[PDB]
């Protein structure tokens, strides 16, 4: 009777109960849907485990993103549970501390820009790639991206280049999926409450409805987009964040 | 446990049933809301009263948008029958003829420009407004656009300008309602007759969009279902896409 | 060898050496530009012509552009004097002082929203439209907008709303002439004179620094001229960058 | 009595005389610019040379853009010959050809992807920063990008995700660079005459029914390049016949 009822969806980055990756399969298991999550080496198989057993599933994968063997792996391993994948949630996305604190210039290097790029906008296209064979028609990919990637926010620096990439591939993800059938979207998370308290106070005091967003919110909106509800939509990049994009705040 | 349970929402626009506002209220009433409608012209009261019925409602008013007694009645009479709104629906606009065919200067006249703006864009904040007092805290408002607000379109022309404007009306409504609670959004949908340049999108679209479909007033209903929900609450002063990935791409080469 | 050398060109909006109309004029005449003007009301007229003279100019004309009459008579009159016209600068605005202040539903009547939007958005493509068969097959018209139109700014309000349609004004307006080869552009200006949005923007700017209405007139003087020939339907930013950041973090 | 009078600027990206970079390269001329340029590998020092001299310029360095011991030998260089640098100008962009042709999953290689992003967006912030120390205080950077970062373009694919990228290095460069008083600017170009589909599109689509010429482009990129455009910085402009605004073909 859930609105994902029967749907597989497999999540990624689920490392703490304060995960935007948590809200999103809380809301998804409630919806009905069956999860399996990743994980990032064996020193974490344990803490993934009690995750995965919350959400009354076994299904427990390593990938580290860096690594295409481990990539390919994954489907091969999840084939053998699943005959079909109906979602993906990717929330990954790392950059080196230099390259997210202080001046853009001062934080880039050759080699801050690849992993960031690699990590955080790279890994949702080939993820995608490598999970295509067992997709089903009606599958709906999801990541998550920052406003920092339309618009220059202090300290975002060169994630703000990596977001901006894996938006692009929103875009190019769902011409090359969407003829089969699968749609593609990310959203736009406000940040969270848990200098980035300047962040927190600020959107609080000037985003329209005048408070953060929740973990939740953002599970409700990410259980809508990997579901029928939201067939009609692929292609988007939808702003959970109170309205703060839309506005020039504190002016 | 429908996900709009006990939400009261009111609808304008429904013509027909394969009007917008129809595949709203069918995805509303499934999802357990209360629904009320509005209606322009008493020739059209016994038509809306048929579809009330189906969505098993009583509740109709008279709203022509053009007029500021039916706008400023609208909420006093809905009032007497339901202490608090929660949802309402934005599904009007209009247009002369000329205004939204062939070249955008020949049909531009200060009167076609002025009512193309005046019931497209000026009714949607002018009916937050006089619904205001009533409107629960938590309250959702929804209106419909094109992306002929955002790119021009052939022969969209006037009607371009104007959603611009009711695209606009969102953000700052966003901003004024937000305080309270109130969340503000626009659904920009997809081409869903035998009007024949209007066909030609309709066949562009399913060509060229990325799910090579055209949209369906259910994907759309669904969509603001959702955005009328708890489950969206947030988002606001958004645009959101409902066009099966249109918008996203360079069509045609 | 200006580079507007030989270009006629009428500005709309010049009501002080402050207005945005008046750095572009200055920008215009530097770059060898004969220029026209309107005003509104038989009571600015001297100050008009004043202005007018002081860019060498003795053509000053009445255009309220509520009126129909005095639109279709404008250029009727400028007809008489140039043969075609090369460029066109609309840079005029307005709405009711209750729809720009304080909050936007507290200003929203039909008649301050009809208001607004005829007199801030209708009134560029009706110029164009008025002017087009006197308008050269390469002619440039211009109007000035506003971050507001993109994301809601304080008590910018119904303004928001008459921006917006403007912008999509220039797109339609660009398709509409362009076969012609006739361009169409806005340039979306910075503030300038409410002292706390100028400080604001000073120190939120990447160039940390308000616009000045020379650096839109030169923007603007650009647009107006045939090295801008390949740039039609954009909505320039000449805001010291301000557009591209989120401040005050 | 130019527009660009005494501006030194450095140009990257000039290959032949149909380079975007070329026409910018002309119309900087035409506005009193003093010009230098750079070259990849030393099998073209030759050919640059010959089109330096084509500006009355003597002042070519090379740059391979994959190397950060040449980017930074580059400005170590130049400052021998000019205390302060007014203008660059980054006209490179390279992605190899699966990742550009087909589909986009088809072409996506972890490489492919490092390469275009390295080459295409990394560079531009990489070049600023090497050249900072010697930047004039109103200096002025100028990239070329395309509307492929914005919408999705058949076959335009993985340099979709890297114009991205460039166009958001390009926000961010001018917050770090503009308290200084450097602008840092991008021009999304139309094409310029599968690719006979695109341009013979973009001709019967454009407002202005015809492609964009490198000229075009140059007379924009010498306007960024200027103090006539001091109010201008963070700005993606379109030079592309208003293509980007509509939506063609229906
Ligand atoms: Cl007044």
């Amino acid at each position: 009777m859930g609105f994902l009822d029967g749907k597989r969806i497999l999540l990624t980055g689920l490392l703490s109960n304060r995960s935007i990756a948590y809200g999103i399969a809380k809301a998804c298991k409630r919806e009905g849907a069956e999860l399996a999550f990743t994980y990032v080496g064996d020193r974490f198989k344990d803490r993934i485990t009690e995750f995965a057993a919350e959400f009354g599933s076994e299904l427990v994968f390593p990938c580290d993103v860096a690594d295409d063997a481990q990539i390919d792996a994954l489907f091969a391993s999840l084939k053998t549970h699943w005959d079909s994948l109906d979602g993906l949630v990717h929330s990954i996305g790392f950059a080196p501390r230099e390259a997210i604190a202080g001046d853009f210039l001062d934080g880039l290097t050759r080699e801050n820009f690849r992993i960031a790029h690699d990590i955080s906008a790279y890994s949702f296209p080939a993820l995608a790639k490598a999970a295509l064979p067992m997709l089903s028609d009606d599958a709906s990919l999801l990541t998550l991206s920052y406003l920092g990637a339309e618009r220059a926010i202090p300290n975002y620096n060169t994630m703000g280049l990596a977001k901006a990439a894996l938006e692009a591939s929103v875009r190019y993800l769902a011409v090359s999926l969407g003829a089969k059938g699968v749609r593609v979207n990310a959203i736009s998370a406000g940040p969270i409450k848990t200098s980035f308290g300047k962040i927190l106070d600020f959107v609080e005091s000037n985003s329209p409805l005048k408070r953060n967003v929740t973990i939740e919110q953002v599970g409700n909106a990410g259980a809508f987009l990997l579901s029928d509800l939201a067939s009609g939509v692929t292609a988007e990049v939808m702003h959970v964040d109170s309205g703060f994009n839309a506005v020039v705040g504190g002016m």
